[PDB]
């Protein structure tokens, strides 16, 4: 029920009744600890409870990373061996600075395709010169990837130190989903070349995808039969193994190493059949064994990469955060965004120093790590060690691995991103603005490539956020019978408007973008054309003044001038959605007050929160003409005051 | 007073008590009339009342436009004669499609400097070749200016037809003020070359202003004494005349033609002293007499100009609208933004066809037109006719006009834009966000030039709008004694929080940018670390389940598990500032509900407006778990329900 009986309360009354009023060691060890979680979570590691699970999880993660690293290195354009380096250099670094215990840092399809586009831009493939140009191009691509990794790591470390871990919140879920779907489309188009076996020119810039698809279609009859057969067999095997594992996941504690088995079988078949020599099927080539000494980044490329560097960084960070947060909700721990950004930046920087390319976290790999029984980053560290073994001696065993098979892996690794079209269609029933953002991001990333596409998508998202506040549901409120609740009359038929009092509510805040829109909507839906009546009144007053001046040389009420008096004697604004009052909002409010006082209508402001009143006071909004007694706290209070003060 | 007694009302009750519920001839003539205001305002023109005033106003406007056109043509890099063409071609066109009576369309400093930058970019000044290269460069600059005018006119007409007259509202007042101040600085730096007489290379791209200033300082000792003396004398005369006119404006019905008198005196003195031959003072040159036949735009430049075309268009439109609206408030008529955009676009297009450069409206010229007694666009048309006379025969009289004098005019014509630094300093007391936008726009336009500077300023303004919603005044509300008004406790000391009930209000809307921020702020200021308590509860429940499973193999309340029970039994959200509910907002609300129901706290939503409920219903927010009875209409109603339903 309700029994609230009180005297009428304005802003001044409300203030009267509410009494308005306005290092060294310890930190040296807190900052060090928060920068290095390892010192806090490794000493308290339960060996008996988690060792075996972490060992099995790391074994599975390494098993899955061995073919994924090579495939994504091939996607990036680099020789496959460097991919393994990723699976070994950032990961261990993430073991030291990482806060998420259930994500595996490594090669991601989107990051790999972004690095591949960069390498193609700064090192196009040329068919004129074959062997020595190929070696020089591989070296140049490796240097470009290392410099890009160094720059991305520096950007991420800098953003993390300034605690700019909230930059991900600008990337809404529809935008990220569209970007990932377009990245999957890009990856499929790029891998079509390796699946068919065609030789194609390196396209770059806008509309690269369309040109690549057209060239693939044009050169399709030249596709090698053996390469297509091998790619189809590899894809069929991968699909069958993945479906089998999904359909009896409960029986087997760990997923079947389908990708590793496919890679081993392809290598064995190619060795036993001489595919490269006989059927001219492309192979990965020679994989060096050992650790490459660190190489300093080439600063001369900093101008070329920076525009495509920061973007990549952000994208990776975004994905990383998402995974961590998801696993956070699955294990009841907090993942610090800033520390995650710092860890990823340090991993990328150390990789770039040690001949690597930018890395991120993989969803399928993280899910496998969780399922196998992982509970800490130690598992991931174990994975790195296994990759180290592959780097040390088991690297030349994959000399005769068919190349297309790797491409096939990536094609079978884009299931979720292409599944997101289901989400795309589902957005047609929940929010069409999200669907518009999704389609704009998808089209921009397809046409203007990923680097510009993300910028265009972010700018369009911000513009649509601004536009959404420029299209609010203006409501001429009315009183629900025998209540104090005021709701839209056009929506609630039973609601009846108060006689002589109008209440106008805007669902969105009134700032510089929609201040004029708010004023025009108020004047349009107020029932009286305020501008026309004010102009008439001014003209009539000027004519009367001229007549008086002429009479003197020879020798204000609306009813007096014959103008139609508005039905409502008072107007009440419901600025409950108002957040901040800037200069334009204050100007609009003053203009509304002056215009309605000229038409002999007193304006009352109702439901203003704490910051609005303070900002109005600071902006010199209040004066003798506009006192604080008009700034009522509740709409019904203002309606009661207006009914108690009707002008004669 | 208050006497509102009613049963408790939820969303379902409120719906029950409010009954929630969801060409040819004439047109064609209406469209023709609204596109051509002339057919409506010329036939009803009062000859006796307004003819003489319009004639005098047009005479004054032409008097002021004669030197201003030449000065701004010199600023744009074109030969001065083409400037006069502007004062004759767009203006008359604006007489046909114009809706504002009290603004004069012509050459503006910002538009002129933007055209000059474009011409310098597409036709750099070369000192190696002197005469024939000068003629070819002048022809190329004229073609570039004509093509730019055509493209700007097409852009403006297209925007007006789609009724995109609200694109100006993105340009806030601080942004426009900073852009104009930086344009004035640009103009002063550019005119320093003509004032001193130095020969300088054509700088372009970012940091052009700094390089130009450094080169001027480096070559300062080579400045000609005669040119500096003439410029100083012209500036002193202009300042004296302007101050005299301002200080006795009431006595003289029309302003003293200071600029025209200065131009005539400079021409006479140069003729009578042989400044060009003896003192080597620069002169304007030869002014052709007659009308240039129309020249089709060169489409091959469309790629180069488009990036700098649209920008210019918008800027001009912005200024135009402002002036019109101001004069609207001074004469009680409505100026249609779309029709103004169409008129300006048609004027620019016809000028570009007829060898002209983009035009806008001038504030000082419009003020002089208003003061002299103008009441219609006919006055402006009269101005064009006078300029026509100057184009016909009185064009070769200005052969020996000193060039620096024209530059001096522009320097004395930047008084308001440089005065805006007073506004800049005044922004330090009203709104520091506006000051930040002003400084960012000023610096960006100074360094990265006007074309990129405007884009950077707009992007930063949108980003700061988004950020402003990410920093809201989260408030833990409390009840003002013996009232129903709930206000911030940290701000109002007397306000007391309800025992067992918490109210949380965010001043800004909850959307994808600040949804996580809103949830984290709620959990932080709710007095209980929700995440830690939920994680403990989950761990304790899992341990108990494991113990039960072990017991079975061998053979929910917070108080039961020993966890600390929160002081508040219910939580009430005050989403009065919520405008639209997208997918991320719905996910955040569902997560808040689930998390607080796990901690045994029931969440109630209060003060939701019309669109919020509809969007929640459309998004499948409501289900069996979350009924519509929790969506209370008033905060006090929800508090009463929570107090009437405390769990045992
Ligand atoms: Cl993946
Ligand atoms: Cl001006």
């Amino acid at each position: 029920d309700y029994h609230m009986e009180r005297p009428l309360l304005n802003q001044e009354h409300l203030e009267e009744l509410g009494r308005w009023g306005s290092c060294s060691r310890a930190r040296a060890y807190a900052l060090l600890l928060q920068h290095l979680p390892v010192l806090v979570w490794l000493p308290r590691y339960p060996v008996r409870d988690w060792l075996l699970g972490d060992l099995l999880s790391g074994l599975s993660v390494a098993i899955m990373q061995l073919p994924q690293g090579l495939a994504y290195a091939l996607l990036a354009g680099l020789p496959p061996v460097f991919g393994l380096y990723s699976s070994f250099y950032p990961v261990f670094i993430y073991f030291l600075f990482g806060t998420s215990r259930h994500i595996s840092v490594g090669t991601f399809a989107v990051m790999s395709v972004m690095v591949g586009s960069v390498t193609e831009s700064l090192a196009p493939q040329a068919l004129n010169d074959s062997m020595i140009n190929e070696t020089a191009r591989d070296a140049a691509r490796v240097q470009v990837a290392s410099t890009l990794s160094v720059l991305v790591g520096l950007f991420q470390v800098g953003l993390g130190l300034i605690h700019f871990g909230f930059v991900v919140t600008y990337l809404s879920e529809p935008l990220v989903r569209g970007y990932t779907t377009a990245a999957a489309v890009q990856v499929f188009v790029s891998q079509l070349k390796y699946v068919f076996g065609l030789h194609l020119s390196s396209h770059s810039g806008p509309l690269s995808l369309i040109y690549t698809v057209l060239e693939v279609c044009w050169k399709l009859p030249q596709s090698k039969v053996g390469t297509v057969v091998t790619a189809a067999v590899a894809g069929v095997v991968l699909v069958v193994v993945k479906l089998l594992n999904d359909k009896l996941q409960q029986q087997l504690p760990m997923p079947i190493p389908g990708e590793l088995l496919t890679l081993i079988g392809a290598t064995g078949i190619s060795y036993g059949m001489g595919l490269k020599h006989r059927f001219e099927v492309d192979v990965v080539g020679n994989i060096p064994a050992g650790l490459v000494p660190p190489v300093a980044p080439n600063t001369q490329l900093f101008s070329k990469l920076v525009g495509s560097a920061f973007t990549i960084a952000v994208v990776g960070f975004a994905i990383a955060i998402s995974l961590g947060k998801i696993f956070a909700l699955r294990h009841g721990y907090r993942v610090d965004s800033n520390q995650e950004l710092v860890a990823l930046g340090l991993s990328n920087l150390i990789g770039g120093i040690f001949q690597c390319f930018p890395v991120s976290c993989s969803m399928s790999r993280s899910l496998v790590q969780e399922s196998t029984g992982g509970n800490s980053q130690v598992a991931g560290a174990i994975s790195s060690l296994f990759i180290l073994l592959i780097i040390v001696k088991l690297g030349e065993l994959f000399h005769d691995l068919p190349k297309a098979v790797l491409a096939a892996i990536i094609i079978v690794n884009l299931k979720g991103m292409l599944r997101q079209l289901s989400d795309m269609r589902s957005l047609w029933k929940a929010n069409r603005a999200d669907l518009l953002i999704w389609l704009v991001t998808f089209t921009a990333t397809i046409l203007l490539n990923l680097d510009l596409g993300l910028v265009v998508a972010v700018i369009f998202s911000l513009l649509l956020v601004v536009v959404r506040t420029q299209m609010p549901h203006y409501s001429v409120l009315g009183q629900v019978p025998d209540t104090d609740i005021y709701r839209d009359v056009a929506e609630y038929s039973e609601a009846k408007e108060v006689r002589g009092v109008k209440v106008f509510r805007s669902s969105a805040t009134v700032y510089f973008a929609n201040a004029e829109f708010y004023s025009d909507a108020l004047k349009q839906r107020c029932g009286v054309d305020v501008d026309f009546l004010i102009s008439q009144k001014k003209k009539l007053l000027k004519k009367q003044e001229q007549l008086k001046l002429k009479q003197l040389q020879k020798e204000s009420t609306l009813k007096a001038l014959g103008l139609p008096q508005p039905d409502f004697h008072s107007l009440i604004l419901d600025l409950g959605a108002l957040s901040f009052v800037d200069t334009v909002c204050l100007k609009s409010l003053k203009n509304i007050f002056h215009d309605f006082r000229e038409i002999e209508v007193e304006v009352y402001m109702a439901a203003c929160h704490s910051p609005v009143v303070s900002q109005l006071e600071a902006g010199h909004f209040f004066d003798a003409s506009i006192t604080k007694k008009h700034l009522f706290a509740s709409v019904h209070d203002a309606v009661t005051f207006a009914l108690q003060h009707p002008r004669p």
